[PDB]
């Protein structure tokens, strides 16, 4: 009786989904899914600044509290092993849980708790704050394609349903930009009260799980989704639901939705201690889940599963190469551009002369002064070494950017300085007197954030110029249809010659990586939209968790493979 | 009655209409529609470097024949008002004249102020040579587009219009290869005149020209739009050139002697002092177009006019971004580059050592020279201030980009030198005369000519690095919905908005406008073939000139801006442009 069984549950299953296509065909207009393409957008932007603050601001952010290599580059990857938790997890719990609930506890657990880790301090409190963010945000991807699949008609699932890549990329956009501005200027650390000289990036964490609460705000007035009402055979909830969303279509024109009733109840009667009771449900949800997995891993669905698992590790090269991989190329680029501007100065110093000119991104390297007596001297990014000065009293010197390695002083005394004798390492504190001199402070991340806002304006470029080359790319894949090999080709080729040609500058890779995204990111696409088409609605939110989960797995294995391979 | 008579005229239009596609889908594709692409092609490979020139090359008013810089800043804007004037006059003209004599007559006009202004010396000579050039050049597009819609149906229209903007853009690479290729490099521009020296300058000028005369040459050939020979009466020429492109398809596909007599049928229907002359000419020309332009604003045409005037609003803003934002702000962030790059010595002193080296940017500020003898001396960039020198005459001593202020010379005499008294002001002498010198006309060679050669050679591989995206954003844009087409110009447009607004850096910039561009010109042509296909022939030519006008005013009036008011508005301009293309939301896509 078990084949008939599954034969009768596979037809019942084909008959829902064309009485569903029958409700999503009476709806009418599809302006409600623009409504719904829209607000999830916020939640598809939430977790673009997620991965974008991960992959890019996390490991130099950390710089106030000197995490060591192993810390700060690790960190991404904790990062990530939390949100594939929070996939494998939430995916897997989603065809149970509820998916607006889900999608709203979702987001509300990261928001609240980067609102907390904005503020606190703690060298592992970080670390565990944002694995608390990430197992939060991990689970966004899968709930909302889903959610928004539930809603969007057969036939305009295609263009409607890959249109969702615009807001991802205005989020990675927008976050950019805040890293951009908010890093570099400290005057939006106005307070008082609170003696902390922390960095802007603890305004940045909170500015940019601000559109997680943007989210949450235009979720808490949408409805639930009623495919999932149909699953679990629940008829009054969903027929509230179908209401509400055809009384879109009513206000626009007006549509017979009494008739639509009758179908809609013909179909329903077709569609037939608190610590103790937390396991006590937990242990059936567990086991259901893992039915779920055993069942959706059978003969039924095994070839094309694992057909997908060879896609996605292909194509999961793409993903971490774009997320973590060029972040090291562009750093060293800048880097090199960096050094052409900083000079070394082996001592200028002339016999009874007055030194005044504002000097700027200064190392020192035999720089000697005899006996010379200078005032108001401007002096930025010091750095002596091996450079001693005598009888130099200096009066009025402002100075920023101060660090000390190897060097020593006689005579010398500094006023109105940056110089802190916490900075002196591996140096002998020689008339290192700094009596009534400006309040130094360690250099922590102030010899990194001229480095950190330059960069993050070449990611915020990067990541805005990828725009336009997935806007053609997916128009491309959107309409084509069979034939796009030929397109594709064709795209590879003109952008190959194109940086072959205009290899003749820098910018050319930062084109080679903006043109290399937006290709990825429509592919991207395009691959999660043609998952949507194969999988059945039942079991579908804990495929694509599995999914996202198997993807980041394989984007941390990447690197942390790569680490140890060439070097 | 009137009312009756026009709606009968109407419908005959729109059957003799039907009637025209018809035939011209008897004809097919082939061979000879390509050769005409490439023929009208030749003409915008004229226009695009026609706007090269007008806005890449602003520099070079500064660079050669030095005047007043109050009169420098009209370069770029007479010309554009003269493509207004162009655009308005050979539009109604050639709705009325003929498209092809009307663009023969453009091109003629163009080629030939292009050659004149290239050998003119003085400047308000050359000011008017331009504007007659920019006059000449500003009726290419409409008037192609016009002359070249009236050879296809709606078969492969899209797609067979959208093709041009190849042309377009690699007129500009054309041109940016010239000017990376001559302008630095004195050795190409030859001086074979001893008494007749040649800047590099108006030989890049010269030789920009070879597009327009090419597409004088190769265009003749072509016969006049059918179209118009039906609307005037000219029966037998309109059916000699449909024979002639039937000809020319069928060998490339299908018999050519069976639809001969089909053809015929089908086009048979149709059949059967210099002071007076010129006023009678005029006293008809300017009648019948005041008709047509009022004509143009009455209820049959009012509605479409109106929301295409803000539809081309919505791409003025993109168009000024690619062709005179870009050049612009890589000058200026090469001047500022420049100005950061100085360098400062007290003085090149060395014991018993000729000095013949070669060395520029010298900047020197409170130097004292030890009295020696100086030889080899070479200036080159080099500026002297707060500085005396005792005894460092030189003989025949090269001098560039030369200002002296607050030094004094003591029995310093230098020779073959181009200062002159503007230059040296507020400052003492002892013993001190420039004499034996080429004083003069003010020619500066090599007056920034590294930081010109940067920014020849970015232009050029900007262009060069557009091209092949070009070609990839205008395959792609016909797979779009041809109702979205306008929605994709507006996205275009508001990402146009974002780049102009967060860009600041020199890479940035170049990377950025490049990928932008492609597909901004890619996007361009989408409102060309709209305004193509809903205008029809008697009003095509003329209000698809009166509209590019009016883009080329607000490209214009956004020159202005800049010049009366920029630095402290960069970003005015873009919160400008974001709330028109808002402000259109519903005209952009409400398409009757």
């Amino acid at each position: 009786p078990g084949g008939r069984g599954e034969a009768q549950r596979r037809k019942e299953r084909e008959e829902l989904a064309q009485q569903y296509e029958a409700i999503l065909r009476e709806c009418g207009h599809g302006r409600f899914q623009w409504t719904l393409y829209f607000v999830l957008g916020l939640a598809l932007m939430a977790d673009g600044v997620e991965v974008f603050v991960v992959g890019f601001v996390l490991p130099s952010a950390e710089k106030d509290m000197c995490l060591s290599d192993s810390n700060k580059g690790m960190l991404g990857l904790i990062v990530y092993l939390g949100m594939m938790v929070g996939a494998f997890l939430w995916g897997g719990l989603a065809d149970r849980l509820g998916r607006r609930q889900c999608l709203l506890i979702s987001l509300s657990v990261n928001s609240v708790f980067a609102f907390f880790s904005s503020f606190v301090q703690g060298y592992g409190t970080f670390l565990f704050c944002r694995l608390l963010s990430g197992v939060g945000i991990g689970g966004s991807i899968p709930i909302v394609f889903s959610y928004f699949s539930e809603f969007l008609a057969q036939e305009k699932r295609g263009e409607h349903l890959s249109w969702l890549c615009m807001f991802w990329m205005i989020g990675g956009v927008y976050a950019a930009a805040m890293a951009w501005a908010i890093i570099p200027h400290y005057g939006w650390s106005f307070q008082m009260g609170s003696a902390y000289q922390f960095h802007s990036w603890r305004v940045f964490v909170l500015v940019c799980a601000f559109p997680s609460v943007f989210a949450i705000g235009a979720l808490t007035t949408q409805p639930e989704s009623p495919r999932f009402f149909l699953e679990n055979g629940k008829h009054d909830e969903a027929w509230m639901v179908l209401k509400q969303v055809h009384d879109t279509n009513m206000r626009a024109k007006g549509h017979p939705e009494r008739v639509f009733s009758v179908t809609h109840i013909k179909t329903i009667h077709q569609e037939d201690t608190w610590y103790q009771r937390w396991g006590v449900r937990a242990l059936s949800l567990g086991g259901q889940v893992w039915g779920n997995f055993l069942s959706c891993f059978g003969p039924e669905y095994r070839r094309i599963t694992l057909m997908m698992m060879g896609v996605w590790f292909t194509m999961s090269f793409s993903y971490y190469g774009l997320t973590v991989w060029f972040p090291d190329m562009i750093r060293h680029l800048q880097a090199v551009d960096y050094a052409s501007r900083t000079k070394v100065f082996p001592g200028e110093r002339v016999e009874h002369v007055t030194f005044n000119f504002t000097l700027e991104n200064q190392i020192h390297r035999g720089g000697q002064y005899f006996n010379d007596k200078f005032i108001g001297l401007r002096l930025k990014s010091v750095s002596f070494e091996d450079s001693l000065f005598e009888e130099c009293y200096f009066e009025d010197v402002t100075s920023s950017n101060t660090f000390f390695r190897n060097c020593t002083f006689i005579n010398t005394v500094f006023y109105n300085t940056d110089l802190f004798e916490y900075k002196f390492v591996n140096s002998r504190l020689i008339n290192s007197t700094f009596l009534h001199n400006k309040e130094g402070c360690p250099l922590d991340v102030t010899g990194t954030g001229e480095g950190a806002y330059m960069v993050y304006f070449v990611s915020f470029l990067g990541t805005l110029a990828v725009l336009p080359g997935n806007i053609v790319s997916a128009l491309l894949m959107d309409k084509i249809g069979r034939l796009r090999m030929l397109a594709g080709s064709s795209v590879m080729s003109c952008v190959s010659c194109f940086f072959l040609s205009f290899g003749n500058s820098e910018s050319a890779m930062i084109a080679l990586l903006c043109l290399f995204g937006g290709v990825s990111i429509a592919s991207w696409n395009a691959l999660d939209v043609l998952t949507v088409e194969l999988y059945p609605s039942d079991k579908r939110t804990t495929a694509f968790g599995f999914l996202n989960a198997l993807c980041k797995l394989a984007a941390v294995l990447g690197i942390s493979i790569f680490t140890s391979f060439v070097g």
